[PDB]
């Protein structure tokens, strides 16, 4: 038995499917976002523009966040030194959760060191709390869904992308007395598209199940206050469980869910993906807390017209230059090419040619043969910055 | 279903067990550790002493560490903005994972957002990478460990804690062409003890299996440059994947794994718990990599001898006072309570009345029947300080 041989047979078997990923290595300049340092592999240095960030309002280098940031770590430390039972819980952590439960008008929130950890550890926590629980997968649900709800064994049913039809087709069908969960996302981050909340609510009330939804890409950019597409569409109540990133809009890192106390409380009780880590370090939850109650107000709303607009001007330019991406009208602006040495050929040619950075998508973040670039233009992406982008696109695709 | 029933059943049965969990809102006082302010559910604030925590060196304060940190904060913003794949990928990762590399002398590192996630990514991928493979796992190793193990379906044989001859017989039973891999600790958090490395790897390299060891409670702490036990010991060579932490002894946040770079790339490649999440702030990294590189020096060293010194004192006190303290030679030092209730009883008691906390540990982190209090000292609980708990210990017990 040779693990190396194995090891190399794995490894071969990506660049055979062309989807062996080589990543860039950048800095990002505080104070001038979108701006980075790219680190070339020869050792040289070049000025880029960052296009596919997930730092959609620049909130990573907003003074408020760094100014709670840099005045934790002066009063406390750089970590918690702890998991929440044993001295990791502090009043860093409380107030962040009550901010977070706050935004979504839940009772309560809890704080994972990650999104994807939230939603692993809490779909299959549920299938412990509710013997025999049936859980409802939008075909496209992101990773951390589909592993949390694959975890512990227990029935999963996969419906069609976006297809209610289909959903009421599936829950119809199953055993009127088992719990039943329904998870689906509000914003889809390869696509870009919005789930149809009002549709699954309405069929979660009418079959008795509950509702999981995950803001990922929402949360901070969607609805008045930022709480994200059922805040915008005034369906927060109607949902069971919020899952969300501080790691994205809110330009920090780690994540949450938001529910009932009662909810909270059990998954805390029983997930061993939050009771047997480390809590997020003190700095990090002083950032995002500070993060959420600015995006909260009427500054922030200003944050997300700009970007709504940015986006809308960007897909505007792209269309005009004979270009069909499809526009389901978020922020998320993906062009579909197709193959994935393709898309890594012409990624190449943006970075180097144009300084412009928008990382080539493949498997497993996307399904094959929709291999694609997905610019995520910011509020700090200015009206000259989209033109730069475009004239390098309109030169690229004259060769 | 109702819902809300199934919620109060699962939390009611956690009160019956008495297992249900109280947390201690606090703030450690940076430039004074062990010193914190509790928070009391009345409102009120109180000084205290952290006797529990797992910052076990008092890196969290340390000059370095904040100043790599509050310089990367400048630098770059708050996040990295991206997972490694997507613009998260900074130099501050790199130079991180290069640090880890160093420190456990293997080609590649692979950093995770916590050692959790390291532990449950990679024992997972591994099946994927090598079908077939059989996991032989200590019967106390950690839940993130178990997690990993079984998230896949496939072999895996459960070993009686430290206990090699049950380990052999095990492996010697089953198909001799099967991928093996055994996964074990260095040091048990709980226990304190030590797991057998030469005898472990011994097997392994007699039945041909991978060696897979989490120093989570020892990186920092052990070996001359703070790599751990199986540095201490002369055997990190011996090893095929490390994980670690950097939030324990380190003082900061996240984790990682340590492997030949065919590990690490096929790993980083295949884990869905890599691959889909936020790299770790640029900030944190500066802040860790700051931490090991210090650790590395002989004033890492001072930290070490200073530390292991107030813990051989601290048990010496105890034993003198007649506690049930259990002694496996490392820095942890936990007294059984032996019950749920009481050990939270004279937890309260020792907070609310003394200003010492330590938490109570009960179920699911110990095995029911042994629930206790789980001492840390560290170099910066002074030889005053450990008069001033075993004072007070004393004067509980009446
Ligand atoms: C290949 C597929 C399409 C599904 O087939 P697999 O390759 O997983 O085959 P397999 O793992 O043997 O089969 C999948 C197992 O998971 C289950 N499964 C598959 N899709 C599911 C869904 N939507 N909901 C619930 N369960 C699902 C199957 O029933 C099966 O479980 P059983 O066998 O037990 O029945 C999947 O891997 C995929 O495409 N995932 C996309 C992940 C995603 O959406 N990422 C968003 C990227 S956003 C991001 O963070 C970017 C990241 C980056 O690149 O940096
Ligand atoms: C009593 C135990 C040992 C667990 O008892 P359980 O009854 O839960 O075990 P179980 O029901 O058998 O668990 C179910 C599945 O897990 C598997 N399983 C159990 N132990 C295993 C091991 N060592 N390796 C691999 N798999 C294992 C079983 O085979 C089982 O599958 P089958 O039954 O189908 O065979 C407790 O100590 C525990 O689980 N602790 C968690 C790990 C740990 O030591 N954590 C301390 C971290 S210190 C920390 O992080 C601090 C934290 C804090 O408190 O905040
Ligand atoms: C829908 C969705 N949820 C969760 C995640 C992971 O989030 P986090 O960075 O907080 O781990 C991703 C982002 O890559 C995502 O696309
Ligand atoms: C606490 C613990 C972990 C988790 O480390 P984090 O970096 O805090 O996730 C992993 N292994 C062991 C043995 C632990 O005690």
């Amino acid at each position: 038995m040779d693990y190396n041989l194995a090891l190399d047979k794995a490894i071969q078997k990506l660049h055979d499917e062309g989807r062996y990923r080589t990543f860039i290595d950048i800095e990002r300049e505080k104070g001038a976002f979108p701006k980075a340092q790219w680190n070339r592999p020869d050792g040289g240095k070049q000025d880029i523009t960052v296009w596919c960030g997930n730092d959609y309002l620049g909130m990573g280098q907003h003074p408020v966040v760094l100014a709670a940031m840099h005045e934790a770590l002066e009063a406390v430390g750089a970590g918690s030194g702890g998991t929440r039972n044993i001295s990791g819980t502090t009043a860093y952590h409380r107030r962040l959760e009550a901010e977070i439960a706050g935004l979504h008008q839940k009772e309560a929130a809890l704080v994972f060191s990650s999104a994807y950890n939230a939603n692993d550890a809490t779909l299959s926590t549920l299938r412990v709390l509710f013997p025999g629980l049936i859980i409802y997968s939008d075909s496209l649900n992101h990773a951390s869904m589909i592993e949390g709800i694959k975890r512990n064994a227990g029935p999963k049913r996969i419906f069609r992308h976006n297809d209610v039809a289909h959903l009421r087709e599936l829950i119809a069908a199953d055993d009127p007395a088992a719990p039943k969960l329904i998870a689906f996302e509000s914003v889809y981050s390869m696509d870009g598209d919005f789930g149809p909340i009002k549709e699954i609510c309405d069929i979660a009330e009418e079959f008795g199940a509950l509702t999981y939804i995950d803001e990922v890409h929402a949360v901070g950019m969607y609805g008045p206050r930022g709480a994200g597409v059922a805040e915008r569409d005034g369906l927060m109540h109607r949902i069971d469980i919020f899952n969300g990133t501080l790691a994205k809009a809110y330009g920090v890192f780690g994540g949450y869910i938001a529910a009932s106390a009662r909810m909270v409380d059990a998954v805390r009780s029983y997930a061993p993906g939050f009771i047997f880590s480390t809590s997020l370090p003190p700095a990090i939850a002083a950032g995002a807390q500070a993060s959420i109650a600015f995006l909260k107000t009427a500054e922030g709303q200003k944050l997300r017209d700009a970007q709504q607009m940015h986006a809308k001007v960007l897909k505007m330019r792209l269309k005009a230059l004979g270009m069909p991406i499809i526009d389901h009208g978020s922020h998320i602006v993906p062009v579909v090419i197709g193959d994935p040495v393709h898309t890594k050929a012409v990624s190449d040619m943006l970075l180097s040619d144009y300084g412009v950075y928008v990382q080539p998508i493949n498997f497993p973040t996307v399904p094959r043969g929709t291999e694609r670039l997905r610019f995520t233009p910011s509020p700090v992406h200015d009206l000259k910055q989209i033109d730069g982008l475009v004239h390098a696109m309109d030169l690229l695709w004259a060769r």
